């Protein structure tokens, strides 16, 4: 302790009660943009550190790069400093083609355990499942911005670029019913049951795993909104110590 | 189809589209009492069947007995038949000593999967994890009937009597933030999420697994309402064909 | 200690040297019919507890419902109370369509281990194998009662209903060699190797799992006369203290 | 097909129903000593072969050196070719230090699947167990010869010498009652499950493999004669095409 | 195809035959300094781009985040599209602390498969090995610029910050003589394997895990020129197409 | 300790520094041949011993039979009681058809782990690796010979003989670039790694597991000159205590 974060690299007395983390640090910019004002905080690495302000609240906007391992190191180092809800908005691909389309938006609270490193923390019987509140004020949100919103289970899978040789689960995963995959939220999961944090998740549909071989900034802008306003709604609570 | 399910013994047009299932059916029996009508429809083996009528609605009452395999015969004759809602009400011991105690009341979201019979439905990277609505309706009966409920995650042990040789992991779940322990839940989780059925769960604690070496039906009481309360209003968004 | 059986809820000075455990407790009242006297004892849950007298001998016939979890519970408490004995008489289906029909029994003395009961037990390379002895004796009294036999292989499958995602190995057993498919005998078999109980079983063929999609009672009769015999012969060993 | 047997470098034509399998091609002629007459055979890498004369029948001798996958392939050509019979005899050490010491004699009926060869076979949920009837007969002539015997479970560990990083779980076994420790019998077992032959094995008691770092050939003597005696006894019913 | 690189959003006719891969972007400028020139490229999220010339040679430096997912995804953009050498230069923590310590260099072979993504590969009986060439002529760099390497097998853990419930395998490896422990060499040794892509890999002690709880920029200047002359060595040989 | 080794019953200061192992004790014979003098020592089941002497210096060549838990006994007697290099020469058989043919060479430096006694000394994330040094000086033999040679990964399987009802692998390895399959080469290289021992292999193609169903010892006497010639050059170092 002194003024650490090791790969953050912002201080413990910098990291809020709420948290929204990304992948892609160029988006911390984007959402830095519609915020009522910010403070930049530090920039190593993937992991761009910020302070928002929106409607009478701060909270952090961080980015942990793209896979799990990397994400991981993030997430437990805010969740390890304090961070009490840790909210995710990213992109994912649709696993249900036909329902599930370009630019809709799924709030998750589920995901499937297919990285390693949760592995590495506690058995794979266990669940990755975001926390009910988390999960129902960012509905809510949704739904006083009127924007229509998916709910679903998410694939977390490590491997982006399946291979010739092993069976790549998606299809299984689809016909059970999994809404979306991407790379990232089961860890999220994982950490914060097993630290006491509370986290959420909530994704764009960038494209369809099955049909590589073949505006949405409109719906982008909504998702910012309800994940800035999830984050607001729940840094309220804690806000005054 | 005829008059089928093979274990339950009932027609497939006495399924409703909401299911209360119970592991003794001597429950059956005590559930049946504070109901306001009722139609006893079978009984075999372990599976106790009867349609319920409370607060202007039916939905069946259905026993599993004890442990995954059993009960999954259960779930699965429901939702090919076309449950809809599936709550579990049952007993549960606790992961946590010193904040959950005998008679407390949890409302479960996710379990850990301690089975074998989900494992041969879904990989085990699969989440364990209830429907946000059915766990959201039973958090707001409890609170409208005054009553102090946790939340949480159960972990769905096979292994009753743990043994001398291999590692149980229940104090491994209990280092990890799981609340109870119970013997069903995550099948009924996983068959659910595969069949497209939302399912529940709430548990009374009948004590601690580990201090077996050393009123609450008042409890048990309100728990059964909190269930009726739920599947009542559950069922009241199907009530029409 | 004092008038336990947390299950079966009978005490453990009811507990005989050789326990005869069928799965359905309707089936321990048919048992009962041919025996020469009784003593009902308890009925809780799924568990239908009887003290049954059959040539000059006593043992219990005791019923552990539907699937692995819950038959191991009974099991282990009957073990751990004083069963010298165990054999259960049973049902199975055909892995072997075309020699194992309909009505046709079979003495198993391995099976496949697939709960997952006795995999928190024991590692799962340990075999699930009945003892000998028991084996033989059962097999005897078969050809004494000029009633044909089977023997082989049981797969113990807590998968019922097999699903569309997954492979389901039974054919994978069947062409392995396998006879037939239950529910709870390797359970049997690893607990009683782990406690020193011997175990066997005997169970008729119900049907065909692979033509799902498609009297007995005189072999039933066979059976529990094959079964009883066998504790009957069982039991004269330990008859004296 | 020719003059095949690719590895014991013997005809398919001198391959009987009964075969005599141990590991060590110098005891192959300790063997060939004790009967009435012989023909040898083939002597190639680890695998001497011979025709056994004794009491009125012949029946192979055939050696399969130290581990599995090199007595896999010994076993493998054996019944591929038309061994119905194959008893192993052969040594181990004791998982039982004060109950089962140097010289003993086991005759075991089942095994712990703690190779690889097995699982590239069958999934280990599958069990490695012996036949009976080879395992009845085996028993029956030390009873003939007035020689005790124990009875049990084997470990088949492909681990002899155990290490500083990874749990060996020979302990586990032996709280798990397991008699006695060897490397080949599993295999054996499986193999013959799966290709249709009827095997067993019987072992005398080198040491004990808990006590590494702190006559028997009478015994010796009485183990090839109960074997030697079940391979003339099992070797009857087959003689004469 | 047209212009493609989907994250590192370059273009297919600037990969080159050989490329330097590090894990921090701000670390492709600091050898960006020590070239003889440049050319930028792209700036994509974690992954900076740039065509490096030293000695008369042509090279990529790109930079792949932290962590296997992350790094997999470009590794995986690099050989589909004509890398043909792929050199990791990073950092790493000690598994020896008493022979390695901080600023030593490693040039490593293997590495410990404890990703996930090399698992949704290849099964994880494969080794994850460089190539010998590539090590053999870093190794040489390292002795004609006179700096001591040490050589050795490396732990790629997704797991940077251990847990509380599961073992930490660290130790484990450590015992069995594995020198360092990173984050993503494994997942470029498997990838290549696969694709068929020379790897090696150049590390820099940071630290060791095993004492956390309690100048080097000059071997980091080694480090880049052992790295750089090895890829101007291994670039020699594809010019001129 | 006093006149030791259990398995190749040679003495503890007959140990070399440099080994030699094969698999087939007539073909310590046929190497014995070639050699200047040599010097037999014991032959104890499969493990044929001797003392070579080749070009001013002495080695032992030892055989370690058909599989790997009994050539694991083989090389961890000689690691535990002096070996610092042990190359195995051998046969194997091609992955790649139609780029390596019947009789061609392959100095291989990594093999996959589809044995169990490595597993039950390390994870399987482990690499099987050789040492570079012991590879490159075995190559250059090769060329200093004039002696075309492949370079390659090896699969160590166990099983020989492939079944009907699990997938064998070795197509998935061939497309994963796999050069040959033989039986014992993982376990050399994770023991050697285990007790710091240099370790490496050459092997001669004797057919293609894929065509079964379907001169060289010219090459056979460029192998063990090449192995020769290696084992005469790495024991060089070492003599003189
Ligand atoms: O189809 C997909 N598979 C996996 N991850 C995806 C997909 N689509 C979007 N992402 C998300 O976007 C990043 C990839 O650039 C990943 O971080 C993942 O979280
Ligand atoms: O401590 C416990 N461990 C496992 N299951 C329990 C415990 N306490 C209650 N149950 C629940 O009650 C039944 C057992 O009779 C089981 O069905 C289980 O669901
Ligand atoms: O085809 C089958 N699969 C699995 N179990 C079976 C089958 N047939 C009979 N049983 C046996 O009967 C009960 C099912 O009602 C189970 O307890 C099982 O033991
Ligand atoms: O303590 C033991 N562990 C493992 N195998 C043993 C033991 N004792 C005897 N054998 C048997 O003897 C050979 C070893 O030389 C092995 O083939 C094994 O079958
Ligand atoms: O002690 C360690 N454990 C794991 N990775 C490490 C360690 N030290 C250095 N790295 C390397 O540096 C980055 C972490 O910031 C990781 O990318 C890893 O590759
Ligand atoms: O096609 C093959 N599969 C497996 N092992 C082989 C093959 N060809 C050669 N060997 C090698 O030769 C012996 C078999 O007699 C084995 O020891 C193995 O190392």
């Amino acid at each position: 302790m002194d003024n650490l974060l090791r790969h953050l690299k912002i201080s413990k007395e910098q990291i809020t009660p709420v948290v929204l983390v990304v992948g892609d640090p160029g988006r911390v910019d984007k959402i830095k943009v519609v915020c009522d004002s910010y403070v930049d905080l530090a920039y190593n690495r993937e992991y761009k550190s910020v302070e928002c302000h929106y409607k009478g609240q701060k909270f952090l906007c961080v980015s942990h790069g793209v896979g799990s391992a990397g994400c991981a190191v993030c997430f437990e180092e805010l969740c390890q400093n304090g961070a009490k809800v840790i909210i995710r908005a990213g992109s994912c691909g649709s696993l249900q083609p036909d329902l599930i389309k370009r630019g809709d938006i799924c709030i998750c609270n589920a995901a499937v355990r297919e990285d390693r490193v949760s592995h590495l923390l506690i058995h794979g019987d266990f669940p990755a499942v975001g926390d009910f509140d988390v999960y129902d004020t960012l509905n809510k949100c949704a739904q006083e911005l009127n924007v229509p919103v998916f709910n679903g289970i998410s694939v977390s899978s490590d491997m982006y670029y399946p291979n010739k040789i092993i069976p790549s689960r998606l299809e299984d995963y689809s016909k059970a019913n999994a809404a979306v995959v991407e790379m990232e939220l089961a860890t999220l999961m994982v950490i914060g049951t097993l630290r006491k944090v509370k986290t959420g998740g909530i994704l764009i549909v960038d494209g369809c795993p099955f049909k590589w071989d073949e505006l949405v900034p409109h719906q982008l802008e909504n998702m910012i909104k309800i994940a800035l306003g999830a984050c607001a709604k729940l840094a309220t609570k804690y806000a005054l110590e």
